[PDB]
């Protein structure tokens, strides 16, 4: 395997990898149109999520948004992000239908070596992040790398999600745990 | 009631209603020309906080602010934020006198229906926010919809507050709780 | 002491002493132009952070950026800081080498007293942060007045540092706690 397929299946890789290094620009430079548009280039924003995006149909998301490689974001129908919502998506961030983000929202799925050397060493890796369908994020949440997060799920404001979150249950706290049950 | 009146009540309305889709819109083109002001643009800033809050006197807001309505942010006299702080009010916001907010503070009375069905409906809703005279809220924090802080309160950083706070205390953690009494 | 020297110091002051205030102005002015840059503008974004910063060698910092004075940042060799980081440099800000920080650290030194009698007396301080050699600070943590972290530390996403932190360590929670010796 290439570096870039390294990365996206969540193996060591080197992001100095010529071609990964030109995915990040191509993905910063739509995002620095997006993150600039005016509010009424409602047209233009649609556009350039189709042009970064792995998979969109239907997704309104408020400017600032962040991500590293726009490709490995894949929407289901009917998407809402609000403001200042951030996706690392070294690996797949897959996330189902009517998913809705409050504002400053991070799902990350990059990740460094805990050991400083292995860290230093120009290597680094992810691990996927999956949500399931009609999933309410609530705002300043962090979503971790490698988390399931099952269907009909509402993740507390500031929840800090490290583990999978099974479907039709009410996480919070840091690090987050059940709530209520629905 | 209409959808707008349902809305600041606190009542279940419709985003989508016309009159509040006008009204986003609005609040966006205010909260864009903010956030590109250059450094030195004070005498804009002002302007623009008059023309977009429900009430403001002495404000000093750092770039960049979001919000939903503008209407509903009501400021008490010689109010302060820093970098990057974020109010969704879609029921009134009610800040004291001589408060402080510091970097990326978010203040929420939007929610949404627990219930998946009911929450993909449109149907959404709020609950006000309260905060009293000489309040410190710390970096990070999160203040959730329906909560009264009470006068002289220290909310510590990162704090993500889900009840009331009385008068005269430190709160800190997620969920927050008292820390210390004044 | 001047207003400026106790600020640095970790001694009262007053913000609003003019030269303090000029500085301000200065930092942010150097702040907008960095945070416009267009994606391409790699060497403007390099020639600002030696500008700005107490002292910087190699440094990559990903828009935005935000911070209070500027010359009270201190950085290692081989620096690097992901989106939307927040360095409230009101005291020194002292990190070593090969630091990474994830998206949305937040790094404060600027405190006011906890009385709101004090507190509204314009007068505020600050105490130092000192970061180690080879320290990883995950996403949205906070890093808070007064705090040293060792060499070799993972801060987990999402934590609230509120003590010092020793050699050869994870951190994670809020407040943060040991949850891993490296």
């Amino acid at each position: 395997s290439t570096e870039k397929e390294k990365m996206i299946a969540g193996e060591l890789y080197r992001s100095a990898d010529e071609t990964l290094s030109r995915d990040r620009l191509r993905a910063r430079q739509l995002i620095h149109r997006y993150n600039h548009s005016l509010a009424e280039e409602h047209t233009l924003r649609q556009q350039i999520l189709a042009d970064l995006f792995g998979q969109v149909t239907e997704a309104y998301i408020e400017p600032t948004f962040r991500c590293d490689y726009g490709y490995n974001i894949f929407l289901g129908n009917n998407f809402f992000a609000n403001f200042d919502c951030v996706m690392l998506d070294v690996c797949p961030i897959r996330i189902g239908d009517n998913c809705m983000l409050a504002p400053g929202v991070h799902i990350y799925t990059a990740t460094h070596p805990i050991d400083p050397v292995a860290r230093n060493s120009g290597a680094e890796l992810g691990k996927p992040v999956t949500i399931g369908n009609n999933v309410w994020i609530g705002g300043r949440a962090v979503i971790n790398p490698g988390v399931t997060i099952g269907d009909n799920v509402v993740v507390a404001s500031g929840a800090v999600v490290t583990k999978d979150v099974p479907d039709n249950v009410v996480v919070g706290g840091n690090p987050a745990r059940i709530i209520k049950k629905l």
